[PDB]
């Protein structure tokens, strides 16, 4: 009498009544049990709810197709929708068949059951990978060892965040927020870490980081750090267009060798043309340092580079056909730069090199062959120099008679400057404006020495406690110098040396001895070899107290001039009959030192008069 | 004998012993078994531990409420705490009847248990939540496939970050640091990306983008891409400090189609008064473009507005009736700035548009009734122009005699403008200092040309090789040029025409033939249509080859004069009988033209004497 | 039969056949079977696949430890590893002995197997922590209760971010990019968020916010919000290079209570020595406010300081010693500089504050003991005056003479200001240039003042329009005043007091009545107090209507002379017999009144002449 007791441990087991389990056997009404049992698989199996009367069972297959009346029903996918499974002994490794679809088999203490095509034989040594792989139609794992091991897997294997959805703004309904991934989200920026970047002073190799972080497209990069970036592979080739940002001008991208010809980065250009000079980018809110004197970047045939907030250290800039360049608030420390233009095999020419709110202390300002070098806002301590610029090519043909650049220096301070402030050749068509110059004392330099400029301004500067001269003037010709102050110099206040038209227009030149520094200043104005022509003094304020205020030949073929500057006598028309001017307009009145008498031309009679009237 | 088979079976289910099994009748002693059977509703439960002997059973109800001689126990509630359960026939759908805590009800493949009051029916067609709901008091999950699905459910549909707890710095004991969501962390960012913006060429129109980011609050917006952004719907009204940034200057928001009127946003204020004015905002780091002429933006009624590295392309910025707009090292091509102030019907006047460390390739900037439009540090290449103003209506009110508007110009430079860098109208209190003018020689036209000038000041700036004169003043009165170079301009340095009261100081005029361009300038300064009076030179350094040095008309009634300009004779008082001074100072000296000598009044006798000391 | 149906009802639980159940007993044929079973213990295990033919039993112990003639297997091992466990009774609470590895342990609603030695006691109270804690070799949880509660815990606990790993661009594999967490990857920004800081209007004190973020290393800080963080806390000193960045210019870090003396943030240097000062860091695109005036920050003993696009409202920033300080494209209202340097001990001397691109209203800048104050490109309006330099010590000690510092203002626009729009007391080595100026209408006060100037530059400004003088210079010796235009002041265009060795050059002086506002001025230039040597005017256009052109001494002995002045008399050598000059130059003329003729002095003859060439 088997058969009721085995009823009874299987209604047990699915925790149902005694009279609700059923062994099938073909031709029996279904209705109202809630378990089938199959006595040739010895297996149990609930039945679909609503089986009604008058519905007799014509087979039950090996896979638990329970076929009747009304239609067919998979008891093993009903047994999977309620979680009711068979684990079959043995596991993947050894080997199984499976045959229904609430069979599992254990591979390395995890579940899989078959989703596909039944039955399912899965030979000795398989796992679910290796016999069809885990996904629908598939192996699909089952219960709680497997997912736990597969919770920890996804979480571990970095494959999460591309998995896990984001929107913007939820749980807040915001119209117009997309889905994305929180993979992409988190990689809408790049951090120089994202590629090993550390600033662990010199254990990392940040030279690589940058290098891979660029190959990746990557453009815009930031410094998470407030410590040293250590920079040991050279001359890393900067995309276009690159922006790096350090932490709020914390952390220093820094060179910690000892060889002087390493360089961080390099810019290059494929060409001298313009459509060949590479877009450069910007540097921003770091330091940039080396222990050693090092050119940290070299740029060449490039164009539009920016420096912003960028604190530099023994780190000189080296370009080379180099096309507008800014150095915004940067505080530049033994930092030169260095401006050239011969790798520009077309015109030899640079452009624009701009200096706006900087700090610099025994950082030079070099360029040659460049034009429009623009400094405004600045201020330049120590050093050598401030600013120098030269002309590589200074031979012209005629009908040009000079070659040079403008530069223009505007309402910028340059102080305690071993050498000159300004020293500028080939300077043509420069704007100097309101700055303050006190530089060469170290040295005995002139402030500022322009040798070689052609039709300039400089104009309201102050000049004090130079070297030297305050200014000097050599071979320049066609300039303004107006309302300029030259204070206690060392040797004098503006000079010239073979000069041509020049105009020299009220300002100051002496002595105030205001506290904090000045030499007695002996000299005015003086054209010191008393060989130009055309020179104009014009209302010129000079402390009377002065030894020599001006220093000038103004017979009448020197075309040289003084008008109302004080303590100096106006320049006036004298000289022999032979010097008298050969067309002299109307009334013009010359001191005839031959006849000692002043005379005057009458233009109705065509000769020279007395003041009485009668021919000389 | 079923009794005690029923309770092996059950023994072998719970793994317990044979004898730690019994069926429940009132009476029976609890103590050392370990599961109690129900017959009723044939349901097994665990025993709770430690009954002690003498402890004797009551009554057992329809949920397995255990009732006893030491106290009540809830078996279904501990049948839940030990993971016991009992899986219902059917499912939610076909509807049930749930009576016992550790009863599960299958929906849609997925297992619940109810934790609320009961008993209670569940319809056909039912859901959890249709039937109470999921959580504490209702609906609560049990089991893998449940956790399964709702794992996989809330990881997709975009609620998981915000389920995530997050604290900076852990696993680091920051002290002060607050747990927030992933969510909430990951929205402190937004990107156009973020609202389906995407750098696809035109595929995407981020216009749409854009107004959807602003309109959920969203004002500070970051671009990802460093490729095109295209833009197809027009006029997206900007919000009050809206932010756009860019990827490194590397992306483009650009309009691709062929329509001229297009524009991409516009900023617009309720009204003309001051406090009617829209708040601005920034624009950086990135390329706006357009490959037919658009005027890009439109704004009205506004204020503080900046665009910093911004590369305009084709794209005009239109404003009317603004205050106060910055642009800052922007790069302009052919990109031109409009502004008009007609829409401020209180004032008629828009005020500082400024531009700083710029550079400009056909882009003119073009503005009208603007006060203290200033630009400075800047580079502006060819265009038909560079720079004009103009007043739109001139009427004055007695005693007004003029109306205008001052503009700054400082150390800016302006190269091969097809006709004149400036061309400024109604130029009031305006100081121009310090820049490089070579402009108009595509056009036969004057480097600068102001025409109405009042009061301004314009010093120490070189125009050389224009088209016309370097720099011609029309109806410009009271107003001061000092210090100024003009050199090697086609038809001449510096012209005016019906000007009153004006002073030219110092700097120099002629050609100094330097490599790069020049012509041979034939005029130095020139009066064109000898009609200005007060016309004052003094100091002018001219170049002797000049042609024609100055070009002026000294009579003595004209009270224009020239002092110290080389190959110029200083202005001598000469004339008639009838044009002796009427009040001369004290010992005037006076050319008597009528009578051909010289002649001194004398203040004494009150008379005019020969240099012999009688009256004539 | 007792045995078959347990063996049936063990069959049914394991799901297999009922010949496939065994018993153990010693020497019997294991092979074949699926399940073994434990009669002593009354347990049930599935036995491990592969047994072959002639295998027989030898032992079976209480670990279920299964020895047989081919070898020994562990079926606790193998039932874990199968999930076929058995709970027992009772709890962690209640205490219990483990025997087997598939035997579980309740604890707390949730399930523990123990992975350690066998067998293993618990004491009652014990948890999986007090007995061996949860781990590889101890307690390890099992099942669905269990890994639900842990999921929701390390979801939630702050945990989770750092378990899940992440790499930049993944999929997509990118060379270099390396594994991080999501946690690491999230800390690479800070907001003031992430430490409490909340935009609630005074609800959050985010001074305290501040505070904590810096302390834990923090140094760039995000505002996240548009609204008002309050501020309540007072004197948080900043770390060395902060940067607070609020969002486009919206939030406003601001103080809502009513103490006057209050401050939102210190910074604090450790010494007055340079390499004592603490570096600055940056404000930007957030506004600062208060209800009432206060000094928002306060600064002492720093260096490098910026503050870019920062709106001021209420709040003065005040700084003593101080070294370099940007103020860039900032809107102040109401909100003074104070700048002081009386806590340098060592120089007494504070450096270059600079402001660039600034909008103010009503807030003055105020200087004392500082050097190179620079205002450039800025637009100042109203308040009680603009711009404001003191020297704290005045008395100097021969040879020095005076005691000052340079100020540099250059293309800025100072209007509509109450009294002084420039009040300049110890400028030395000043450059102003090209600067608008129209104030003190509302005091009667000059639109500018210098008292006490020495050796400085004051070119190419207009003044316009001003409550008294455009500019009173007292006290200025040694100093250039060229291209200046003043227009319709009330009183005056230029006034000297005292002042001793001055150029005014060219430029001009008078009415021009254009719209917008004028005084009829009555003067152009005057000594006002008759005390001013050495005072040169030179090329100057007048108004011809001016009631007063110069009102100046000229005669010999003051060392004034006018020169090509409009309207305006040159002065000229003459007077009487006795005060004929001394040692005058060659072919000097003199006027002399008491001979009432012109006289020359001839150098060879060493006589004066008459124009006969008599001796005199
Ligand atoms: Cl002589």
């Amino acid at each position: 009498t088997s058969i009721e007791v085995n009823k009874q441990s299987i209604a047990r087991n699915f925790g149902v009544k005694e009279d609700e389990v059923i062994y099938f056997t073909a031709g029996i009404d279904l209705s109202g049990f809630k378990v089938i049992y199959d006595e040739s698989t010895q297996r149990a199996y609930s039945l679909p709810f609503g089986i009604v009367s008058g519905t007799t069972a014509i087979s039950l297959d090996e896979r638990a197709i329970l076929t009747h009346s009304a239609g067919s029903v998979d008891l093993g996918e009903l047994a999977v929708s309620r979680e009711e499974y068979v684990t079959l002994p043995g596991s993947f490794n050894f080997g199984h068949t499976i045959n229904v679809k609430n069979e599992l088999l254990v591979h390395d203490d995890k579940k899989y059951r078959w989703d596909g095509s039944l039955p399912k034989v899965v030979a000795a040594g398989s796992t679910p990978d290796s016999s069809g792989g885990v996904g629908l139609g598939a192996w699909l794992s089952v219960g709680d060892a497997a997912l736990r091991a597969e919770l920890n897997t996804k979480v571990s294997d970095g494959t999460f965040p591309a998995t896990i959805k984001y929107k913007y703004g939820l749980p807040s309904v915001i119209d117009g927020a997309i889905y994305r991934t929180v993979q992409d989200k988190l990689d809408d920026f790049v951090f120089l870490e994202d590629f090993g970047g550390k600033d662990d002073a010199g254990s990392t190799d940040n030279s690589i980081a940058f290098r891979k972080a660029f190959a990746s497209g990557a453009r815009k990069i930031r410094l998470r750090g407030s410590g040293v970036y250590g920079m040991a592979t050279r001359d890393i080739e900067l995309p276009a267009k690159y922006e790096i940002i350090g932490n709020a001008k914390n952390p220093e991208i820094k060179y910690l060798g000892t060889d002087t010809s390493f360089t961080m980065f390099t810019l290059t250009g494929s060409g001298p043309a313009s459509n060949q000079w590479k877009q450069g980018g910007m540097f921003r809110d770091l330091i940039i340092s080396s222990d050693v004197k090092i050119n940290w970047m070299l740029g060449r045939h490039v164009q539009n580079l920016d420096y912003d907030r960028v604190f530099f250290y023994n780190s000189a800039t080296v370009l080379n056909n180099y096309h507008y360049v800014n150095f915004t608030r940067c505080e530049r420390w033994g930092s030169a730069f260095i401006g050239r233009a011969d790798l520009n095999t077309i015109q030899f020419i640079s452009e624009s090199p701009k200096f706006h709110l900087c700090f610099s202390s025994g950082s030079p300002i070099d360029v040659w062959d460049t034009a429009d070098l623009a400094i405004t806002k600045c201020t330049m301590f120590a050093g050598d120099y401030a600013v120098r610029t030269r002309v590589t090519q200074k031979q012209v043909t005629a009908p040009d008679l000079f070659a040079g650049y403008p530069v223009l220096i505007t309402c910028s301070v340059f102080d305690a400057v071993r050498g000159h402030a300004w020293d500028l050749e080939g300077s043509v068509y420069s704007t100097i404006t309101g700055n303050l110059v006190s530089a060469g004392r170290d040295t005995n330099s002139h402030g500022a020495y322009i040798k070689g400029g052609r039709s300039l301004s400089l104009t309201g500067n102050v000049f004090t406690y130079c070297g030297n001269y305050g200014l000097v003037l050599e071979d320049v010709q066609q300039s303004g110098f107006v309302g300029n102050v030259f204070n206690g110099n060392k040797t004098g206040g503006l000079g010239t040396l073979a000069c041509k038209d020049l105009s020299i227009v009220g300002g100051s030149m002496g002595t105030t001895y205001v506290r904090g520094g000045y030499y007695t200043q002996p000299v005015g104005y003086s054209d010191i070899s008393s060989n130009s022509t055309g020179i104009l003094l014009s209302g010129v304020a000079f402390d009377e107290a002065l030894t020599t205020k001006v220093y000038l030949d103004t017979s009448i073929t020197t075309r040289n001039k003084v008008i109302n500057c004080s303590g100096v006598p106006d320049t006036i028309a004298r000289g022999s009959t032979a010097n008298r001017p050969a067309n002299p307009q109307a009334s013009y009145q010359y001191y005839d030192t031959t006849l000692g008498i002043p005379i005057w031309w009458n233009s109705v009679s065509g000769t020279w008069k007395n003041a009485a009237g009668a021919d000389v």
